[PDB]
């Protein structure tokens, strides 16, 4: 049995003192990641030190909630941990140097830019792994999802006729896209997520009003409840640039295993790891805003039902399986063996 200390990416509730969680209480992608992946590991039997994420639930057993927030807290505790593997998850708030000897380090890369750490860092997508440079004995680990965590088969929640974008309002995520789309169909879209890019989401509202309904960030319960409900997801990520430097790739979108894992289907783009996971639990459709509606309305009637995409999650991310990779990853580690 294996002590792991993962690391969430540390950042404070927007506003406010307080850490985000995990999971958390609104939006954030990582901390959902790594919730997903504690879970796996816990049942496998590991023991779980959580760091970047304090106040965050304690309860599971084998689980330790370590009251360190800021990076130099972390490394605090790090340098004089008793752990076998530190699991960075900030994009390298953190690093190597400093940690005692035994202890491996190892990383699951979240961005679209280049890691921090490339020595023993994984991706969790082939093209995000081409995109960030790293090289081909880097594993490729995908974004997993504990079926617990969502709801299910036998919570038969009511199927509604809303398509359901969920994210950051922003044009690299493809909301604008996401609405002509639905638009196209003749359907609505629940915009649910943070929309802080006034210019973009007012784009959206004069282009596409009637077609979306943007309820802001979500969480908790109606987050999981909106998963289930809707007629499709739309993962519509564009390949822009931005402050990140070079064309956004995206790197393992999270809301895909959501949603097919609460037994919703994705229409996304081809962009990032979404050319990779979309097809297992959907359809891709191309960039920009120009969907024939034609194609657009039975792109949409033709995706898998609910049992085929929960199905399809469970056996290629499922949280156990996910885990159960890591920890190979960690074993090689401790071995002595390398890679960038």
């Amino acid at each position: 049995p294996l002590k792991v200390a993962l690391v969430n990416i540390p950042l404070r509730v927007p506003g406010s003192d307080a850490w985000i969680s995990v999971p958390p209480q609104g939006y954030g992608g990582i901390q959902w990641v790594v919730a997903n992946l504690m879970d796996g590991l816990l049942e496998l039997g590991h023991e779980v030190f959580l760091l970047g994420a304090p106040g965050s639930p304690a309860g599971r057993p084998g689980l330790t909630v370590v009251p360190a927030g800021e990076p130099e807290e972390i490394e605090r505790w790090l340098r004089t941990a008793d752990v076998d593997v530190v699991h960075d998850h900030s994009g390298g708030v953190i690093g190597p140097a400093g940690l005692p000897p035994g202890t491996a380090f190892i990383s699951s890369h979240h961005f679209t830019t280049r890691p921090v750490n490339p020595v023993g860092c994984t991706y969790s997508s082939r093209a995000q792994r081409a995109h960030c440079g790293g090289g081909d004995d880097a594993p490729v680990i995908p974004i997993p999802v504990d079926p617990a965590r969502y709801r299910s088969a036998a919570d038969q929640v009511a199927k509604e006729d809303f398509l359901l974008f969920m994210g950051r309002v922003s044009p690299h995520k493809g909301a604008l896209e996401a609405a002509a789309f639905a638009h196209a169909c003749g359907r609505r879209l629940v915009l649910a997520g943070p929309a802080w890019e006034p210019e973009y989401f007012d784009e959206i509202t004069r282009r596409y009003g009637s077609t979306v309904e943007p309820i802001g960030e979500v969480g908790g319960e109606r987050r999981l409840d909106l998963l289930a409900s809707a007629h499709a997801v739309l993962a519509m990520s564009q390949a822009v640039t931005g402050p990140w430097g070079g064309i956004w790739c995206e790197p393992g979108a999270t809301v895909v295993s959501e949603a097919a894992v609460s037994g919703t289907p994705v229409v996304g783009t081809g962009n990032g790891c979404l050319a990779e996971i979309v097809p297992s639990v959907g359809e891709v459709v191309g960039y920009g805003t120009d969907f024939a509606p034609d194609e657009a309305r039975r792109t949409l009637a033709g995706l898998p039902a609910s049992d085929e995409v929960r199905r399809a999650a469970v056996r290629l991310w499922g949280h156990v399986t996910i885990a159960e990779r890591y920890v190979e990853q960690y074993r090689r580690l401790l071995a002595g063996a390398t890679w960038k």
